């Protein structure tokens, strides 16, 4: 008769103790947890406009609560044109890259939406600026996401693993429900917006055909595409398979953004033992040039991402 | 200011007053609302097994709260083999066909799931049995669904229209947010599990390729397929387009069941002003033989459903 | 299993059905329930000024949700100088006298506060005015209160009895927990603000000393006085004893007001089977002259109220 | 658009950093916060028996969640006859003395009830036992209480002050609403169960008379006595005055218990700058002999406790 032993607050504080931290990253991670519970509650009474305004309130809660951690120096949002450089009084050493509410366009239809964040330690000697945001994702300290779906889950990936925490909204505590999550090696679902079929490169084309009409005449792959990144990525982690948003007429730049959509999700993928590629390079090694830079991303189970990379290599 | 101006309790009772009834259907409709609020509650914590534990809880909540309205004589659940005949002391004159929790499968992946219902009046003077449930959905008195997605919505369709109500979980009250919902004439999203492409009839095949490669220089349609009927159908109703679960050889009579999944959603679509076909006949005119009868279903905006029906007819 | 077996929505509508009414009082009684759930919500956060901000919010919620029932023609609030006459487009036939939030004072000290109401039918064919509210509480159609204490309870008394309903805030539903509540004949707790002992008439003085020093070797009565009428009266109803707010020179007509505090609680007490006197006449038989008229009140178990009334009569 | 800057988690972690703690007392204080939110939620749906069973669940949540902190070695509850000595694997260095749910007898009447806790650092070299609980309250590290009233508040008193945190139940976060709370020097309310008037010593008797018929002929003191300790003590802290539960026929032992009712509350009182006396000695200096030992307590504003101590001294 308990609150199932490992709550998020407890877990973060123990992992901060084991790593002999200053308590600055714990304060930061405690602040993202308060922010996500305030966004989950606002998402759930979705109006008692509400896309533009709920995305605005979400932006405002993540920025104000993160400044209050006294742990950040630069903040990058999908919503703000330029980076937020924190006030010298509130400055800590972390750079945080976030999407306060992914899939806002889907709010009206009531589709699962989510918050995506990546945390970097500030590296330079220089007075904080946009430049400190621009590290490859290989340099991420912690990264993860909250999914506001049928229930709200937080997936936190750090250096040592991926852990899933389910909000108990009755007490406002995230409980550890799944630990050291590893993705399947080969799954059975492919996920892409097939309305772009005529824009696709010939490797993506060949692959999709291979999943629908398997040459070895095994069972085809199911298709699922919620059209909300956190939800398609999350389903992939749990059930297995591949998620694709390649280059097509959105240039070989693609739609999703590197710093706050692709990199957090790629870090979660490599940590649960899967892959994240642009088709050419690993997403985590790309050196950013802009904070709102976009990148192709293909991620998911290992044996499904390698099979497509083989087709990519066959078209060279 | 207020809680809302029109609640599902104010609305339901106002309509029973305008309609001049003994208050029995009102009781049934208020019992449905208590049941939805309770399942929403259980769905939003989920785990503080998931799948075949929550849908068992949901079966239980609905059966129990409906017998207590003293308004039902026959209940048909997805979960139960046979039609439940209510004890005479609790019998009323209605037959309710329901899906306790659609897409329960998806609890682990946290995808939008929902509750589906249709209410038929008993009209057959004889001791109530399965018999009374085997009516064409053209005979529905009321139908609708509750969607547990990023927020909870109850959509209810009756004689006079389709109305959408958002749950405010802070006060446990459904508030009318959308009045006399009517679907767009032509949409721009098609929704089908393309992984069955190996098995699709040619009318479905010409349609999808015309959606991906328009003969003229149209923008192709976007594709979305959550894999949960209430979420896909709700997006359709709200934003336009078409949802198809055609006949294919793995489940050659379609997958979805007529009484509790197909008919409520066909009725909601027809009152919103869109179409719902088998491909050969309309879903609402089919007469059941079995309470668990499956049926094919193509539904959505009138112009796009028509455009596929012509292709069905083009194959003769 | 269920949400509950009998909800305040099931009960209210079942009674309107048994009673054979146009469903107008039902609408009013369902509007009261929405209003109580919303104030409970605001009372339980309190501060995320308190006092004259929350009671202003509560005044607002009640007036607004009652006009919207289209069931009220005159409203009397503690908060407003004059009786509010409802616009003809929203007028119905009832007069509601209410205290939006009793004991608002105590929000800072976090003591149990409550909402008090009495409903009178208009019976006076003339354009509605204050006039219609100035009826003896013997004329009440329904009365009761909501108590925001450790849990929320709504107690409603009508013709046929007093029933207690507990709010389940998880589903926003009031569940019948106590049916046909009847008060104990003799209690063992007296409740008065003894700091006015300098000003009390001698009948009150002989009573209290007989409670503290029984002439025989009885156990003396315990004393409790929360200082919030709904909490003191609720304890009385539920556990027995007497609550006294006698006449004294600072407020010589008593403090508590007849229409919205005294009469509802006198009516609840009389249907629970206890007594409610001024000391000289019963509170329910007094005819108002002013909507904000004050009145003395002694109420509780029949044997203890009697025992003080004899001492009043012993002084002649 | 925030979660009003200083949440309890943030405050505790900063104060743990400033004191260069190991993070063991932060883990303990984070665990009492989870426990209090799980008890507040259970208290608020008070049954959807429930006195004996809710006090039992409360006991079980505080013990299981405190063991899980890995910060305690001995636990003393009102509910357990003997002290709980923790398992060597879960052992930390703190002794915690608590009342999991004060005022449970009042649950049926819906009176404010609360949780009271005192934390001691274990002092001996010896294998932990009842003996480590038995320190004077002068040796308390931290002490405080949660009040489940109109809203839920946590009052935390530590070496440097008293801070009041209001639960925002919407997000499950305690927000700092009042800091470095100091009690008034003289208030205007006295609080005692006057049903014991004939059991009272002559100093308590003289005092009460002095408050009701003030010799200097100033204004009498109001009386308030909820009969729930956390609620009478809390009202005293905020509004001022005195709270008394002296010796009478419950011997010069009194009813309230030293380790978990009186000492936490006395520590809060001295820290907000008031007094807590048995009439003879300060409650914080008493050397306990038993864990379930009782003690007289008189606490509140300074100028009111000294005035009574003068009367105590006059009766010698
Ligand atoms: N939960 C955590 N809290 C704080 N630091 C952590 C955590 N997990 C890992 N770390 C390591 O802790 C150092 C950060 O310390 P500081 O920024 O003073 O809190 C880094 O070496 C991160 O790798
Ligand atoms: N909100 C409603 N309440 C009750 N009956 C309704 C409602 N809306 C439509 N009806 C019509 O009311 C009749 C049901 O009355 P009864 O079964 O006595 O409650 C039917 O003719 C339904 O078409
Ligand atoms: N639950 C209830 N709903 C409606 N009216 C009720 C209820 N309980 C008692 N009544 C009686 O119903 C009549 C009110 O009918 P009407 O004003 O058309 O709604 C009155 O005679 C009240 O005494
Ligand atoms: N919030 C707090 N967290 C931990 N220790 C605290 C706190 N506030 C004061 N202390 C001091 O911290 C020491 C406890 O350290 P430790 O038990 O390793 O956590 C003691 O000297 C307490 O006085
Ligand atoms: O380009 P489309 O088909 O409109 O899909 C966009 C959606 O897909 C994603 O890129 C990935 O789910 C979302 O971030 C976005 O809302
Ligand atoms: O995953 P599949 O085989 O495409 O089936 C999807 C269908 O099955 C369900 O998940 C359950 O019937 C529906 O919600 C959905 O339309
Ligand atoms: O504090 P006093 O003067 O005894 O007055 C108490 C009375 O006033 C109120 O707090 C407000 O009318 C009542 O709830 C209560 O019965
Ligand atoms: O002795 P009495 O009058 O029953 O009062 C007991 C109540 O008073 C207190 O001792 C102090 O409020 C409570 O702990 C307890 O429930
Ligand atoms: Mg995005
Ligand atoms: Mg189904
Ligand atoms: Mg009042
Ligand atoms: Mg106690």
């Amino acid at each position: 008769f308990d609150t199932n032993i490992v709550t998020l607050t407890r877990f973060v504080m123990e992992q901060g103790r084991k790593a002999r931290g200053t308590g600055e990253m714990t304060q930061l991670l405690n602040s993202l947890c308060t922010a996500v519970k305030a966004i989950s509650t606002a998402v759930r009474k979705a109006g008692i406009d509400q896309v533009k305004k709920l995305d605005v309130l979400s932006n405002d809660l993540v920025i104000n609560v993160l400044k209050s951690s006294f742990a950040t120096c630069v903040l990058v949002t999908e919503e703000d044109k330029n980076a937020i450089i924190v006030e010298p009084e509130k400055r800590g050493k972390y750079v945080v890259c976030f999407d306060p509410l992914d899939g806002s366009s889907n709010i009206d239809c009531l589709v699962s939406i989510g918050t995506i964040f990546g945390i970097y330690r500030k590296n330079s000697t220089d007075e904080p600026s946009e430049k400190d945001a621009l590290q490859p994702g290989r340099n991420l300290v912690a990264a993860g996401y909250a999914l506001y779906g049928s229930a709200t889950m937080l997936v936190l990936a750090m250096v040592n693993g991926v852990n899933c925490f389910m909000l108990d909204p009755a007490i406002g505590e995230f409980i550890l429900v799944d630990r050291n999550v590893k993705i399947k090696k080969k799954g059975s679902i492919y996920s892409i917006n097939e309305g772009y079929a005529k824009e696709f490169d010939p490797a993506i084309t060949e692959y999709i055909q291979r999943k629908k009409f398997p040459p070895d005449n095994s069972a085809p792959y199911g298709a699922r595409y919620v059209g909300s990144m956190v939800a398609d990525v999350h389903r992939t982690l749990v059930y297995g398979g591949i998620f694709m948003y390649p280059a097509n007429k959105k240039s070989p730049k693609g739609k999703l953004r590197l710093l706050y959509e692709c990199n957090p999700m790629a870090y979660v993928m490599e940590k649960a033992g899967g892959l994240a590629t642009t088709g050419k390079e690993a997403v985590l090694d790309i050196v950013p040039t802009d904070i709102h830079q976009r990148a192709p991303i293909i991620l998911g189970s290992p044996e499904d991402v390698t099979e497509l990379l083989e087709i990519y290599q066959k078209h060279a």
